[PDB]
């Protein structure tokens, strides 16, 4: 039935590509995929073996996977990423290298596919609740989730290591298994040895039983799905934000699952429940006159317009002034904010070899702009227009010696309009999300 | 804070009684209930200790609370319930024996009050994933529930072994504690000497973070009830039952939802979510014409009138006939099903001290029936009246000779009506509940 069980869940992929360290279950996996692949012509499958930290038998696993995959006629991708220092051990510096590791290696179009079995789901579930987390992180793992613009299958979820040795036994293949005793100190690991086990004692389908439970918080999860559509479809824009007016009724549980799931449309990391806590009280109910914001690592969530924004956090640039000399050639911006220049053909009248040229994120003073009869500062403009505060300071600002002649994709001034109808556009490029 | 917390939940209660062993968080609790009633004049308050068991101090334990509870001036019952014969052990025999005992020496407004903790909201997370229970099975423990008529509050739920320790130690209290090693092989032992510890190991605050992940899962389940709400008030009848029409429509996990929220209102046992899939399945789904039914221990759930009904079980008597020698005293139905009799004044003609008068529950032909000019059989009968299938062979038939005269509570025959006005009263009387 695992072979039943792995067409199903990769009936919509042709290209494969399995995390095969040497052990029983990637070897089981990627046996069963060889299997597969024989049954279905024009299935193309890839393997990927990777070397990380010093092991003792790190240069041989390798030997191991090249043997078995080619005895098995299968390509073998062995990234060798090395990284560990003194911060977060194994079960989080390797982990992210491995994952980055098959981001890396992997082709378009191609499922990335891990052995990753029962006693996994066990493991999730208990370091989930060792952190205390509700439904949502006592789901635990899915069959499939997204990945590197791909899924990521795991097909051998809710087998048992004991279904996975009688399979492996029963074709005989060979494969390895360093237990790595004192590699106890983290986590994952003092759970296979000491308590998962102690715990198949007096409960010996006690892993089975927490896939149970994950599966049903899973369920309800999705339960509330369903049952919270409208409202989502409501207060989540078109934009991507979240309107705040139409929760301001709503019940604590109520917004947080909504906030909850709108964050999990930005693709965003799962938020703690105080976190989802505090967003509400300390950015929704906050004043925008008081620009409202809350860190959640290197991005935050702030308030504009009445509506809830996941961002990717940005450096104020307001102080910031950088001179360009040569014009001509396009000026790489601070902070990643992309690249700047000036192409022939606009509503902006170039600069005269005579005047120096910037790059600004601030200017003082009353300013005129096309298309309004007046005179306002830059904040009531950038008001006028829309400009979310984040962005007031990281918009680029051509400045010819100290005159402000337009903000990048937002305004031009009138002192800077072309004076025939040639002119120039300053143009704001941005480099890959 | 412990004080602070104590009168908090305990404000819309004036009497008191907490289950009293010997042990701190009884001794915390109940030093902190006398500290309590010192500052709540006329707040009555009581103990009770259970002793049950074959104890090696199970008599010292209790000269132990009778000195404790006079040093503080608390009535104090003492039940010695006893019951064990080699089924389910002290988790389960002793814990009915006790909360029956609780029930049993009880007051009516009287609050019961126990001194779970943190502990034991990890224990009964953990004893609840050892069992995959989803979410609802999850929540553990409540700080207020219902039990026997009343509440049953537990203020300690969120507090610490270390905090009670603590307190009970900052007030020179002294109390009992006899670990019983040897109980190892049940359930709740094995945890807090095992398991738990393991665990508080590497992860010292991990019974913490349990009661956070339950109290999570209790908040999504309540996020649910207010969802629900209307499709509850919509598919629930006035009577207590379930319309099956309105939900035909839902999908599985909305259905399971509402189902169990259903059976929680007729305050029924928490049903597996097995057992939520039988039900939609095997009942509502199933034909009313082949009397659907479904057995969950004493009780049952079935079909008729395209509604689900939690009933009481009760075994058919069709082919039973009981005899009636004394009418003129009462008549013990079988299956305590209650007791019969004939009072003077009613529609039916009295018997003649000359027939044989007996209780049946079937009744063969056509049968004539006041109201309905006609005669059919019993089986339309019933049906033309509505009485459910399950009273259809538990509701007492008066018979003279083999003459059908009346169905307590439903009709009476034509043969059986006054001859002239008097006549009598064929009335069902049912025992408590």
């Amino acid at each position: 039935s695992m072979t039943l069980t792995l067409n199903r869940q990769l009936l919509t992929s042709r290209q494969i590509l399995v995390a095969f360290s040497g052990g029983l279950d990637s070897t089981v996996l990627l046996h069963q995929l060889v299997q597969w692949r024989t049954e279905n012509p024009g299935v193309a499958l890839r393997a990927i073996h990777v070397h990380h930290g010093l092991s003792a038998n790190a240069d041989a696993w390798v030997t191991h996977c090249e043997n078995v995959c080619q005895q098995w006629q299968v390509p073998l991708v062995v990234e060798r990423v090395q990284l560990a220092q003194e911060g977060l051990g194994i079960e989080a510096q390797a982990r992210q290298a491995r994952y980055q590791a098959f981001a890396r290696t992997l082709l378009p179009g191609e499922v990335l596919v891990t052995a990753q079995h029962l006693d996994d789901q066990c493991e999730t579930f208990l370091l989930a609740l060792k952190r205390g987390s509700g439904p949502a992180g006592l789901s635990a793992m899915a069959e499939v989730s997204e990945f590197a613009g791909t899924r990521l299958i795991r097909p051998l979820l809710a087998r048992t290591r004991g279904e996975l040795v009688q399979w492996a036994r029963q074709y005989d293949l060979r494969w390895i298994e360093d237990e790595s005793n004192q590699d106890d100190s983290y986590d994952r690991n003092f759970l296979r040895l000491r308590v998962v086990p102690l715990l198949q004692q007096r409960w010996p389908h006690f892993a089975e039983a927490t896939a149970r439970s994950a599966a049903l918080c899973a369920e309800q999860e999705s339960l509330l799905d369903e049952l919270l559509a409208d409202d989502l479809a409501h207060c989540q824009s078109p934009q991507g934000t979240l309107q705040i007016v139409p929760m301001l009724a709503m019940s604590d549980a109520r917004r947080a699952a909504i906030i909850r799931r709108w964050l999990a449309g930005q693709n965003a990391p799962m938020p703690s429940r105080d976190a989802l806590v505090r967003i509400w009280q300390e950015v929704a109910l906050a004043r925008e006159d008081a620009s409202p914001c809350l860190r959640l690592g290197a991005f935050e969530i702030r308030r504009y317009q009445s509506q809830l924004w996941w961002i990717k956090s940005v450096t104020g640039q307001s102080e910031n002034i950088v001179p360009w000399q040569t014009w001509l050639q396009p000026l790489e911006l601070p902070a990643g904010l992309g690249s700047v220049q000036l192409n022939a053909g606009g509503d902006i009248r170039p600069p005269r070899a005579d005047e120096a040229v910037s790059v600004r994120f601030k200017a003082p003073g009353l300013l005129h702009i096309v298309g309004r009869n007046g005179g306002r500062k830059l904040k009531k403009i950038w008001q006028e227009l829309g400009v979310p505060p984040w962005l007031r300071d990281t918009t680029p600002l051509l400045f010819y010696g100290e005159t402000l002649i337009a903000a990048a994709g937002v305004f031009v001034t009138q002192e800077g309009v072309a004076e025939g109808e040639n002119g120039v556009s300053f143009v704001w490029q941005k480099t890959l999300s």
